[PDB]
RNA sequence: GGCCGCCGCCACCGGGGUGGUCCCCGGGCCGGACUUCAGAUCCGGCGCGCCCCGAGUGGGGCGCGGGGUUCAAUUCCCCGCGGCGGCCGCCA
RNA sequence: GGCCGCCGCCACCGGGGUGGUCCCCGGGCCGGACUUCAGAUCCGGCGCGCCCCGAGUGGGGCGCGGGGUUCAAUUCCCCGCGGCGGCCGCCA
């Protein structure tokens, strides 16, 4: 262009402790080195702004986190640092991308439940180990249900991560193009002639060669009519009925 | 029921910490409070750029805005300028919520020391100028007067501050108590007022009264209007004539 | 900090009116009189500064940013300070 | 993860329609008028399998996932194969 390139929305998905926040910062840092304005957003920003947790804050948290992401994707790349364990959650974020016609990439961060538990402890078990175990089970494997849900990259956070390799791949994708009546006159003659035939065939017991003859007659009739300029169904449909009765 | 708390103080003064400790106490006092500041969105970017500031400011004000409709909001920001503090106040005014500016101060010596302990991400030089040119709140506008001034180098009784803020939340805001065209006396009573008033002005001129007798006439009208507002059904014309006559025999 | 608009500079609080030394509505508070008595209520009142009188308790006078008009300015006119709204400037 | 839906299996492609041996709309392509070249316009036509006739660079026949309803299915119903989506599951 200016050979083209643009900006997009990155959706992380993975369980607690898997490495989303850390991954985000690193991915974010490399993208900067690439003259790309990127910001990292997640529900935890607002959730942890409350001194304590209450189920009743979640509606504000989710709605607030979506506005930030929405208004951010208008100017910047956005890395959504969130678990997003339900596919419907990922769809919601994708809709924001679609809303602005931007590309999107779902990045799945994986780790054995063994590692997740170990890590959850190292942190203080603020989330019950039992909770980490259930979530691990309930997790919606990305792409298992919908094609739009297929992960752009699956990443094992138990091994090294080539943030340069990843940044490159994302940038390449950002250059791609995100793509995400009433019957007329001729249509009436078709629907009509067809009915007329149905009627005629039920009216006279006829031989096999007879049915086929009628059917061919209709075909020729339609052909001739698409030829004529101005035409009226009542006039023509009558001509058809009469031609049929002469057999 | 609920208000907007505006913190103001130089970098390293202890805002973030103060915020979190004040919030925790408020929660114990069954108050739904959230802590918001421009650093939340600013630090979400991997690097800093002057061109982000407009988005950061805009985004942060929207968060505080929509949060103040349901929760107490503690604005954890330097708010170096009173113009910023005014901006935050107008958000409070917009929902007719009470507000309180809490000023946190510490000596330049402490600020410099703290800034180092951090990593000097902010040039000492900068901390100094910010400190030197920083104008304390309330020196120019009364609405900018801090509700409390807290020295972070000394102990801080959070239960006290909380108890104080809660009392203040119950008070009535005074932003919109500037549009109360109510309690007007019926259009007729108001006519008698406006008319007797003119009738007196005419009388005073026609008899070139002195300061003394003028005051008597003024008092006479006061007594007249008092008596009239005690009557049930009344007609201006009849009443006004009665006043005129009264004055004429005076 | 600037420009534009509107408002305040009559004095318990809010609003309103108004060429009458302020007034009205709404709210609050203060003092006197209320049968050797308390007490709702009726009568008077409400800020600050200066001055004067009074033993004191207390009472009275002048003033309310500057200036004009006028017998008289809270009101009308010119300026000054301040508030609110709008737009801009500022915004490690 | 639960519940459910849509499109294709008529045949150049996509969308829509329909118990008539397919039709309509839009796009593309081959052949003809057309003859520098291209264009406009018009005309004829467009897939696969197996088989018969002729053997020019030709014509014809049966079939188009299985079953059913039927004279007739692209259409309606059951299943199969294929392509895809929707709602809800919400710090966990
Ligand atoms: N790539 C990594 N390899 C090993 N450990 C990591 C990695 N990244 C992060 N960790 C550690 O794993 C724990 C959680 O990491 P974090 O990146 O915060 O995961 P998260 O998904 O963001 N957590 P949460 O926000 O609670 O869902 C901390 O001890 C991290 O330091
Ligand atoms: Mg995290």
């Amino acid at each position: 262009m200016n050979h083209h390139h643009h900006h997009m929305l990155i959706i992380l998905t993975g369980l607690p402790g898997v490495g989303k926040s850390t991954f985000s910062k690193n991915l974010a840092k490399i993208l900067s080195k690439n003259n790309i304005d990127v910001i990292v957003l997640g529900s935890d920003l607002i959730r942890e702004s409350f001194p304590v947790w209450k189920e009743k804050y979640e509606e504000f948290i989710k709605k607030s986190t979506y506005r930030l992401i929405d208004s951010a994707l208008k100017n910047y790349w956005v890395i959504v640092d969130d678990t997003n364990y339900y596919n419907s959650m990922r769809r919601d974020l994708i809709n924001i991308a679609k809303k602005y016609n931007k590309n999107y990439a779902i990045i799945y961060l994986k780790a054995s439940l063994d590692v997740l538990i170990r890590r959850n402890i190292e942190r203080g078990e603020k989330i019950p180990n039992e909770v980490i175990k259930k979530m691990y089970e309930k997790f919606d494997e990305p792409g298992k249900k919908y094609k739009w849900d297929e992960p752009f990259l699956i990443i094992d956070t138990t091994k090294d991560i080539d943030f340069n390799e990843i940044a490159k791949k994302l940038i390449e994708k950002s250059k791609e193009i995100p793509k995400f009546k009433n019957n007329n006159i001729s249509d009436k003659i078709d629907k009509e002639t067809r009915k007329i035939v149905s009627e005629y065939i039920k009216s006279k017991k006829l031989d096999k060669d007879k049915i086929k003859e009628v059917v061919e007659l209709r075909k020729e009739f339609l052909k001739k009519i698409k030829k004529m300029e101005e035409v009226d169904a009542d006039r023509v449909l009558k001509e058809f009925k009469d031609l049929l009765n002469s057999y």
